[PDB]
């Protein structure tokens, strides 16, 4: 299947950087505005500022789904820059932490559906993410999230065999054999749902990563979050089945959470309950 995606090259003059959003091992992500040349539009963007950034560019350019991050372009300056759609509410892990008290069952179950859709689309592009986690989901709006961080992503050959790596989100086989598949991604989807259902708890809080492999071998798993009916917890547990072919398919995860999302309070129990254009409109 020849990959005929287009990689757009951007001139630096086409965009203003307005303020820093975060820094470190990553470089520094600014937020800004992209004004395409002779276009009377203005697109809000994240601008992340060598081989590693290009591999990510490659993967990101080759994807196109409403629940997976839009790569707008790259700029080839002294320092390379990835330009992507600005996701104004930030990473979902922090979002659930900083709004624990005003998140409803509807949002939770929808996020679950959307993350599955993003992942199923990646399964469709023979693409394995290898780093799904609440931290790597961005929030465009509370109604709409997208999967991100393709720094570990790999194209496909029914598995991938690697040479730190984020241990507590990892499938057993991956910990022990560095084998990664779409079913490895499902295990990670499991933990991601757990993060969301506990409003951003750290999994195996205060437990060394070394001892993780053995813990899972023995049979232990993440506890049932208080808001979760057994119906929902059962889905998490199925995602953590030692035998990868026993775990659900993203496809089926979309369906189960969809069903739950039509009667959210049965499945989750929570006391309470000018020339600007967004990138999704810029084709
Ligand atoms: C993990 C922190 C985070 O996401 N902060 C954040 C992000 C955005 N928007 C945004 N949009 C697209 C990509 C990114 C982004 C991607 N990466 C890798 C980042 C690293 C650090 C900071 C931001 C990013 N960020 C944003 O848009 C206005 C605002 C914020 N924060 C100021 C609000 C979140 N605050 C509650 C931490």
């Amino acid at each position: 299947a020849p990959n005929q995606a287009l990689l757009r090259i951007l001139k630096e003059t086409e965009f203003k950087k307005i303020k820093v959003l975060g820094s470190g091992a990553f470089g520094t992500v600014y937020k800004g505005l992209w004004i395409p040349e002779g276009e009377k539009v203005k697109i809000p963007v994240a601008i992340k500022e060598n081989k590693e950034i290009l591999d990510e560019a490659y993967v990101m350019a080759s994807v196109d789904n409403p629940h997976v991050c839009r790569l707008l372009g790259i700029c080839l300056t002294s320092t390379v820059q990835l330009i992507t759609q600005l996701m104004p509410f930030g990473c979902l892990l922090d979002y659930v932490r900083e709004h624990k008290d005003n998140i409803g069952s509807q949002y939770l179950l929808n996020w679950c559906v959307q993350i599955a859709k993003g992942m199923n689309y990646l399964e469709d592009r023979r693409l394995v993410h290898r780093d799904l986690a609440a931290r790597n989901v961005l929030v465009k709006t509370p109604q709409h999230v997208k999967i991100t961080d393709f720094g570990l992503a790999k194209l496909l050959e029914k598995e991938y065999h690697a040479e730190k790596v984020p241990i507590k989100w990892m499938a057993l086989e991956s910990i022990l054999h560095r084998i990664y598949t779409h079913q490895s991604d499902v295990w990670s989807y499991g933990v991601t749902v757990w993060e969301l259902m506990t409003f951003g708890s750290k999994p195996y809080d205060g437990i060394p990563a070394s001892e993780i492999s053995s813990i899972l071998e023995k049979g232990e798993r993440l506890p049932q979050p208080p808001i979760c009916t057994i119906d929902v917890y059962m889905i998490m547990v199925k995602c953590w089945m030692i035998d990868a072919d026993s775990r659900p398919k993203f496809r089926e995860l979309i369906i189960e959470f969809s069903k739950m999302a039509r009667d959210p309070q049965r499945y989750l129990v929570i006391q309470g309950d000018d020339d600007v254009v967004d990138a999704d409109e810029y084709l």
